[PDB]
C-alpha cells in the first residue's frame, strides 16, 4: 500500500498537441505540497513534480501492478561525470551529489552546474565503471525571481543546508539553488 514506489502510467497533452503517453514511478508526496509528486519517467534522467490532482494535461492515471521487492560516502561530494554523445565521444559535467533518492533506493540526486535542475541516476553503478570522479530552514515559503516567476521552497537538502530544491508554478522541473551563490542573487522568498 505504499505511495513512495507506485508505478503510473498517465497519458499527456499540451494544449491541442497530440496525447503522448508517459510511465514513471512516484518517489515522494511533497510535505508543504501534498498534490505535488515527485516522480522519475522511465528513461529520463531528471526528477519531475506534478500535481496530479490538479493538472488538467494528466489524463488516463493508472497505478501499474506493482512491484515485487555503500558509498553514502558520496553524498556532499563534488564529482565530475562523464557520458557518451551521440556521436561517441565522452564528455563529461561536474556537479553534487545531494542526497539518496527516497524509493529507488541504489539511485541518487544529484545536480549540474550546467543544467542547476535535479537528476537522478545509479551513481555507484557509474562509479565501479570509471564515470565518476569524487573531488576533495525556507521550506514552505513562498519564492519570486524577476524575469515575475513565482514559486515554493520544496526542500532543504541536509548535507549543504544552504542548498534548497524549488517548484516553479511555470515548470515541472525541481530546480536546485545554493543561495549564497549568484545563480540565486535574484531569489527573494515569503
Ligand atoms: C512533456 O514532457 C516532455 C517533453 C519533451 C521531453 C521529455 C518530456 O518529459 C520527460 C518526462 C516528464 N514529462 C512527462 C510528462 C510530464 C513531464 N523531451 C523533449 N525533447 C520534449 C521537449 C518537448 C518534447
Ligand atoms: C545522458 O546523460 C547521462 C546518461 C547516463 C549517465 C550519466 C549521464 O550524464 C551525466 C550528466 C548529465 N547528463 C544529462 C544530459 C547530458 C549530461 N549514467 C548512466 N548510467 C546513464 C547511461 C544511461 C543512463
Ligand atoms: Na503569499
Amino acid at each position: 500500500r505504499n505511495i513512495v514506489g507506485c508505478r503510473i502510467q498517465h497519458g499527456w497533452k499540451e494544449g491541442n498537441g497530440p496525447v503522448t503517453q508517459w510511465k514513471g514511478t512516484v518517489l515522494d508526496q511533497v510535505p508543504v505540497n501534498p498534490s505535488l509528486y515527485l516522480i522519475k519517467y522511465d528513461g529520463f534522467d531528471c526528477v519531475y513534480g506534478l500535481e496530479l490532482n490538479k493538472d488538467e494535461r494528466v489524463s488516463a492515471l493508472e497505478v501499474l501492478p506493482d512491484r515485487v521487492a555503500l558509498a553514502d560516502t558520496m553524498i556532499g561530494k563534488a564529482v565530475e561525470h562523464m557520458f557518451e554523445t551521440e556521436d561517441g565521444s565522452k564528455d563529461e559535467w561536474r556537479g553534487m551529489v545531494l542526497a539518496r533518492a527516497p524509493v529507488m533506493n541504489t539511485w541518487f540526486y544529484i545536480t549540474y552546474e550546467k543544467d542547476p535542475v535535479l537528476y537522478m541516476y545509479q551513481l555507484l553503478d557509474d562509479y565501479k565503471e570509471g564515470d565518476l570522479r569524487i573531488m576533495p530552514s525556507l521550506v514552505g515559503k513562498q519564492v519570486e525571481y524577476a524575469k515575475k516567476r513565482t514559486g515554493m521552497v520544496i526542500h532543504q537538502v541536509e548535507a549543504k543546508p544552504s542548498v534548497y530544491f524549488i517548484k516553479f508554478d511555470d515548470d515541472f522541473h525541481i530546480y536546485v539553488y545554493d543561495l549564497v551563490k549568484t545563480s540565486a542573487e535574484n531569489l527573494y522568498f515569503q
